[PDB]
C-alpha cells in the first residue's frame, strides 16, 4: 500500500510525539474572567492558527501529487480546508477526558487557559473530540480522511480534473484499507459526525469575525486572507 | 434655549405606536416547537423587524433640532452607525421584559419565543438590557434625550465634526437639568451608552452568521449598514 503508507508517513510527521508533547505553558488549573480576553489572549489565538497552518501546508506538499497542482490550485485547496483541518486534526489528538488541547507543536493547553481566546469554540471543539473518539478511527483511516478533506472540489479550481483523479486515489487506497482492517459503513456512522464539524467550521469564522471587531490585535495577513477569501458573500 | 426638550420628546412619542395601536393579531406565548434551527420564515422576519425601523428613525431623527442642520453625508453617517444601537435602544425601552413582550415601532407585539429563533441569544441579550434600562426608571423627557445622545455622537469620518460636538453639548446639557429639575443618577443613564454599544456589536456578529448561513439574504439597506460599520 505505497499511497497508504504516504499518507500515513505525512500525517504522523505533521503533528508531536508523546515524546515532544510540551507542557510548559500548561496550567491543571487557570480562573479566568470568562466573555472576554486580552491581547496576549488574541495573539495566542492566532499563532496557534498560524502555526497550524503552516505545518498543513508541509502536510499537505507530502501527500503524493498534491505539490504539482497548480500553485494557484494548491493554495485555494489549502484555505479552503484549513479551519476543517485544523479543528479534526485537534480534535483527532486532543484528550477531552483530561480537558487538555494538544495543538500541532505539541503544547498542550487546558481548556480553561483556552477560553478567553476562542471562546465556547473550544469547548465546543472539544465536544467534538470525544464525538470523534468514540468512532475509533485508525491513523491510517485518518491519513487518508483527512486528505480527502484538503483534496475535494471547489469553485474556482483551475484542474478539477486532476483534484478529482486525485480524491479518487485516495479513496480507493482508503476503501482498501478500511477491507483489510476488517478482512463503506462505519463511513455512513463517521459521515454523520460531519453536521458537528461544519458548524465547527462555522464557529470558527464567527470567532474570527468577533475577534476582527474588537480587534486588540489584528489577524496575521495569511490568516485574514483565509478568512476574506472562504466568506460566500 | 429648550423648548429643546420639548422638541425632543415630541419627535420621540410621534415615532413610536400609540398604546392604542398596539397590534396582538400575531401574538403567540405558546410556539410549536422549538427545537431547533432557524428556517427562512424566522430569517425573513428578522430582516423584516429591522426595516421597520429604518424609515421610523429617519424621520425621528430630522425631527431633533439641529439635526438636519448637519451636513447632509454626517446625517446619513450618523444614522447608519447608530441605527442598531437605536432599534435595541427603542425596543428595549418600548418592551415588557417581565414578561417577555417585544413591541416593534410598528406597534407589532411578539412574544420572545417568536423571535427567538431569527435573533439568536442576542434578543435576550436585549431582554436583559431592557430590563436593566427599566430598573432605572427612565423618564420620557430623559429618555428623548439618550436616544438622541446616542445618534448624535463622534464618529470616524465626519466633515464636521465639531458641529457634531456641539449639538450632542447642547443635548446632554438639556438632559442633565432636565435630571436635576426631577449626577448619581445622571451618570447612571449615561452608563447605559457602552453597554448599548456591546449590544450592537452581538447584532453585528448575528447579522454575520445569518450572512453565512444564507437562509435569506439581508436586504440591501441593512446589507449596507452592515458593511458600512465595520471599522475593518
Amino acid at each position: 500500500a505505497n499511497l497508504l503508507t504516504s499518507l500515513v508517513r505525512a500525517h504522523l510527521d505533521s503533528g508531536p510525539s508523546t515524546a515532544k508533547l510540551d507542557y510548559s505553558k500548561f496550567q491543571e488549573l487557570v480562573l479566568p474572567h470568562f466573555g472576554k480576553e486580552d491581547a496576549g489572549d488574541v495573539q495566542q489565538f492566532y499563532d496557534l492558527l498560524s502555526g497550524s497552518l503552516e505545518v498543513i501546508r508541509k502536510w499537505a506538499e507530502k501527500i503524493p501529487g498534491f505539490a504539482e497542482l497548480s500553485p494557484a490550485d494548491q493554495d485555494l485547496l489549502l484555505e479552503w480546508a484549513f479551519l476543517e483541518l485544523f479543528i479534526l486534526r485537534l480534535a483527532y489528538r486532543s484528550k477531552p477526558g483530561e480537558g487538555k488541547l494538544i495543538f500541532c507543536s505539541g503544547l498542550v493547553l487546558h481548556r480553561l487557559q483556552c477560553a478567553r481566546g476562542f471562546g465556547d469554540w473550544i469547548d465546543s471543539i472539544l465536544a467534538f473530540s470525544r464525538s470523534l473518539h468514540s468512532l475509533l478511527v485508525d491513523v491510517p483511516a485518518f491519513a487518508c480522511l483527512s486528505a480527502l478533506v484538503l483534496i475535494t472540489d471547489r469553485h474556482g479550481l483551475q484542474e478539477p480534473r486532476r483534484v478529482e483523479e486525485l480524491q479518487n486515489r485516495i479513496a480507493s487506497c482508503l476503501k482498501e484499507h478500511v477491507a483489510a482492517v476488517a478482512g463503506a459503513s462505519c463511513l455512513s456512522r463517521l459521515l454523520g459526525k460531519l453536521p458537528e464539524l461544519r458548524t465547527l467550521c462555522t464557529q470558527g469564522l464567527q470567532r474570527i469575525f468577533y475577534l476582527k471587531l474588537e480587534d486588540l490585535v489584528p489577524p496575521p495577513p495569511i490568516i485574514d486572507k483565509i478568512f476574506m477569501d472562504t466568506l460566500p458573500f
